[PDB]
């Protein structure tokens, strides 16, 4: 679709975004199906289509909810969630639903839907995340980084998982810009542990206390840090996910170099992962 317009369902045709007076009048709401930080969202129904209404929590997350906005409206591609309307004024967004829900009900969903229980289908999936994070480096606004992705739960939780098995990002409330001498944090607070870059800790020891205005921003590198922890949960335990794992050690060991700069770019990841798939 053109920039501005959406397409799901049986339309056969593009139509332009949802303004205030259309959710306004046209939108049912039906039940909460998630939360949010930022966003309450609800289960909705306009015409035939099942949409997901995303209300803003409070006034003061209110700077965090436009940026998703905007990222949404620009954003718009097989990689991201379909916007179908939004309303500034209302704190509103409204996109299309996906009932399979956030990609954490993947093992869920694999129990009817085991024509697709298989190490093909799930490196597939694990080649389209690649695909929306190479997406993003190279977005319409530029390099954009993941930011809200400090564990793998949490993570999973901001894609969903569409009927045909595809996935898209869905929260891109968190999508700083690195660019000029552009750097970035995700976020103001001290990160710790495993699953964040390690770039993104402390760097200075435990006898200099945290303090953000002397912590080093950093760039989209801290994205390939996270996609082993993201393609080994997609491959799960069925058979051949070791098989799988064997192949990718190296690739996935090159996207956990402690250098930054050493880690390949989401490119060089979906490019192996490619290879290995046909190989197999
Ligand atoms: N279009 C949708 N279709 C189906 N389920 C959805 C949809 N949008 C959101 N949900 C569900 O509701 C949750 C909404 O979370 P999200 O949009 O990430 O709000 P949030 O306030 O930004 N959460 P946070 O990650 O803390 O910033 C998702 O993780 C899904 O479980
Ligand atoms: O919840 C929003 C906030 O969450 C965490 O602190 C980080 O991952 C940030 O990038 C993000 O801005
Ligand atoms: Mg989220």
């Amino acid at each position: 679709c053109p920039p501005g317009y959406f397409r799901m369902g049986r339309m056969r045709q593009c139509s332009r975004w949802l303004s205030c007076e259309e959710l306004r009048t046209e939108v049912r709401q039906l039940k909460r199906v998630g939360e949010g930080a930022v966003k309450r969202v609800f289960l909705s129904e306009w015409k035939e289509h099942k949409v997901a209404l995303s209300r803003l929590t409070r006034l003061e997350m209110k700077e965090d909810f436009l940026h998703g906005l905007q990222m949404l409206k620009s954003l718009q591609s097989e990689h991201v969630v379909t916007l179908v309307g939004y309303c500034e004024e209302d704190g509103t967004i409204l996109t299309e639903y996906h009932p399979l829900g956030s990609l954490s009900n993947l093992e869920e969903t694999l129990q009817k839907y085991q024509d697709v229980n298989t190490w093909q289908h799930r490196l597939q999936l694990a080649m389209e995340y690649v695909s929306i994070i190479n997406y993003l480096h190279h977005s319409p606004l530029g390099t954009r980084v993941m930011c809200d992705s400090n564990d793998l739960p949490k993570t999973l939780s901001q894609y969903l998982l569409t009927s045909n098995f595809s996935i898209v990002a869905n929260d891109l409330d968190a999508l700083p810009l690195v660019d000029s001498g552009v750097l970035i944090k995700c976020g103001h607070r001290e990160l710790h542990g495993d699953f964040v870059a390690p770039e993104q800790l402390w760097p200075y020891g435990e006898d200099t206390p945290f303090q953000d205005d002397l912590m080093p921003s950093y760039n989209e590198k801290v994205d390939i840090w996270k996609i082993p922890d993201v393609s080994s949960f997609l491959l799960g335990h069925v058979e051949g996910s070791d098989m799988v794992r064997f192949h990718l050690f190296d690739i996935h060991k090159a996207c956990k170099s402690q250098i930054p700069a050493e880690r390949p770019t989401a490119q060089n990841v979906l490019d192996a992962y490619q290879r290995v798939f046909h190989s197999l």
